[PDB]
Order: C-alpha cells, then structure tokens, then sequence
C-alpha cells in the first residue's frame, strides 16, 4: 500500500498536518506549502555516486510531499512522493554548504543549456525549508515518555476502577503499557502520551475514583501529564441522578443515554450508560467533547442509542424522563468551544481503531457535527465507523506512521539572489 498512489489514483484529498492539535510539527507548519523548493536525490542518473537536484511540492497529503524535479514545468511523468520530514530532504543551498553535487535530471540535461543561469533565475525569490527544519524534526520525535514510567490508567476490564500500569515502549509519543501484576505478560493496552485516560500515581486516591489496591519502575514526573481544562465556576453543577447523551467506550461507534452516577473532585464524573456492582460505570471529565446534553443526538440528526432492555421504542426522552422521574443535566454545563481546524468531509487522515487501539488504519472523515468527527475505516463497513473529537490525540496525518515507524493499517523569508547564486554554485553538468 501507497498512500501517494491511493491519494494520485482517487484524486484524494488529505487533512493537513495543521489541522490536527497534537501532531508532530503542527506548529512548525507553516513553511510547509505547494511550490516551496527543496534539494533531493536525483534518482534519473546512471552514476557511481549518489547526486541531488531540487524539486517543488506539486501537492501535500499530510507530511507526503508530491515532488518535481525543477526544469520538468509541466511534464509529471517523474513526479516522486517522498515524506517532507525524511533525512534526504534538505533546504536549497545544503548541496552548496556540504559539498555535494546538484547534476541535472538525465530526462531534461539538454532542455537548457546554461544550468547556473536557469537555478538563479528559479531559486531567487523561492520558498524553501527553515535552515532548523531538520532539527525541529528531531525534536519533534523525542518524547518525555520513557520505558519503566508508572501510571494509572481504566482497567480496560473493569472500566469503573484504575490501575497501575507500566511503559513498555514509546512510538511517535504512543506508550505500549503492560498493568503491573498483569494476567499477562505484556502489551496491555495503546494510548498516546496526552490521552486523557492516564494519570500520575496519587490520581484516583486523589479525586476519589475506584483503584485497584496496589524493579527499576518509576512514577511518572506529573508535570508530563496533560493539563485539564478548568469547570464553568458558576457554581450550578452536576448531580448524581441527571441524564444525557455519551459515546459509549466500549462502542465508539454509539451515542447512548446515560447519568451521572457520581460527582468526584476536580470536574471529574462516574457516568453509567443506563440498561448496563457500580462495576460497569466509566470516568468523563465534565468537559469532555464524548458527553452530550440530552436532544443533541435528535437534533444533529445522529442515532441514539436506548437503554439495553428498555421496549418503549423507537426511544423518546420526554417519556423516559417522566417514567424514571429524574431531570436532564443542564445544557449551559456542556458550553464549549468548537475550535476552527479545518477538516472536511472526505479528507484522509491515519486513525487509531479505538476498538483494538493497536491498529492505526487509513481512514475518512465522514461527517462533521461542531467538535465531533465520524471516522470511517476505509474498505470496512460503515456500522464500523467511530465518533472521534477533533482535536483528539488518536488522529493523525497522512504519513505519520512512516515519520515514526508505526505500522499502518491499509484499506480492507524567501531566498535572495546571493542564495540562488550559492545554491547554484554546486551545480555539476
Ligand atoms: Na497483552
């Protein structure tokens, strides 16, 4: 599978790296654009030695970079994908600065007769990669996470409760966690290093959530953990008893009814999915985008799940409300911000399953509702398809697996002509 054939074959658009809030140079984006210029290995040369040429970004999908060779104009027949972050991308002028040869394209070699003339003329005034681009990309791929880090996390079987649970390993800022006196022997559960499910060891004891009573393991610094949003400090809240709408997370696909079966410290909530000990009920932090208020679903035009049990279908919450003789939660609670992150219905993105968080697939966004994206799992049936925040940190772009060697899933300041001229200067005919 090729992501840049699969995008080429299907005229395919790819949700830019921008768009998503956690991803590896998000913010470093910027110098990133169609026609910026960088120097690469001219592959059209018989020689010994390994030669460079520069090619401009024809089209971006994610961190993949369609790439021409300069002098090609308009003829694509060797247009190249490459990852823009790979080691053998480099800013104009790094041939120049390392002493290694820029030989033209055997294909174009007597399209133009004076080469240095033709660079200057290309390269003045051209876009290309920050001299640190390189470096910030490293940067972006060492993360604080470690091997033998603690932390607590659900117990994926008893979602009610928390454990502790070890690092493993640490791929593109995934930790692979193994529990600490685990059933077996590794490879427990996958979440990213910002996912909202884990905690500093003292978390549960700390707000009041169920734990599990408890080499060269460690607790992980808690000044790594993601910083939580602050609660309306109206002083109107949620009680025990109030109904509404969540994503279900054992099925990521379904929006259910649910109540707030426990307030705990710091905004946090135990929410039971009503018609399935207390053993059943899982923690949402009042601002989470995974809780709705009740008539969010009718109104979105979104399928509701009902109680598991309950006949009175198809499911209206006016009656439920008065058979049970209990109230919605307050719709001003859930108040929040749908931030502008410019995804589009039918762009292309590498999606965790959150079903068997191991996978990250090739997927579409399908549908968008404020916050809320429907994730479509390219080749698989759309009863499989998921609700996933915007910014959550289980979306990546196209070509993140390849930046951080994750597997994938397949489908079922311009230069200035002193730069041109030094660029130029290790032109090679
Ligand atoms: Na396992």
């Amino acid at each position: 599978f090729s992501w840049g054939n699969y995008i080429n074959s299907n005229s395919f658009i790819a949700a830019p790296v921008t768009c998503f809030k956690h991803a590896p140079m998000g913010t470093c984006w910027g110098d990133i654009s169609e026609n910026v210029r960088v120097e690469v290995p001219n592959t059209d040369c018989s020689l010994p030695t390994k030669v460079f040429w520069i090619a401009g970004i024809v089209k971006l999908a994610g961190y993949n970079a369609l790439l021409r060779y300069e002098g090609f104009e308009n003829d694509s027949g060797l247009d190249f994908w490459c990852n823009i972050c790979g080691s053998d991308i480099h800013p104009v002028g790094w041939c120049a600065a390392s002493g290694k040869p820029l030989v033209p394209p055997r294909t174009i070699q007597h399209k133009y007769t004076n080469w240095k003339a033709f660079l200057v003329k290309r390269l003045t005034g051209a876009k290309t990669l920050p001299p640190d681009f390189s470096q910030k990309v490293s940067e972006s791929m060492q993360y604080p996470f470690k091997p033998c880090m603690r932390v607590e996390v659900v117990d994926k079987r008893h979602l009610c409760r928390t454990r502790v649970a070890v690092v493993e390993s640490v791929i593109g800022g995934r930790l692979r966690l193994v529990y600490e006196e685990s059933e077996d022997r590794t490879d427990d559960f996958w979440c990213h290093m910002h996912s909202p499910l884990i905690h500093h060891i003292g978390w549960s004891r700390s707000i009041g959530h169920r734990f599990k009573r408890s080499d060269g393991h460690f607790d992980t610094p808690p000044h790594l953990f993601a910083k939580v949003k602050e609660v309306d400090q109206s002083g109107e809240w949620f009680k025990e008893g109030m109904k509404l709408e969540a994503i279900d997370p054992l099925n990521l696909s379904t929006i259910c009814v649910a109540t707030i079966r426990k307030v705990l410290a710091d905004g946090f909530l135990m929410i039971g999915i009503d018609g399935s000990d207390g053993s059943d009920w899982f923690c949402y932090h009042a601002t989470s985008p995974s809780i709705f208020p009740v008539g969010f679903c009718e109104i979105n035009m979104i399928e509701l799940t009902p109680p598991r049990g309950y006949t009175k279908l198809p499911f209206k919450w006016f009656d439920y409300l008065r058979e049970t003789g209990s109230i919605a939660a307050p719709v001003k609670l859930f108040n929040k911000d749908v931030p502008n992150h410019g995804f589009r219905v039918g762009m292309k993105l590498e999606a965790v399953d959150l079903m068997e968080p191991r996978l990250i697939c090739v997927a579409t966004v399908t549908r968008i509702i404020h916050r809320l994206l429907r994730i479509h799992f390219d080749g698989w049936e759309e009863e499989y398809d998921q609700w996933v925040d915007c910014e959550s940190p289980d979306l990546y772009p196209v070509g993140w697996c390849q930046l951080t060697g994750y597997q994938l899933q397949p489908p079922a300041k311009t230069l200035d002509s002193a730069s041109a001229q030094f660029a130029a200067s290790a032109l090679v005919t």
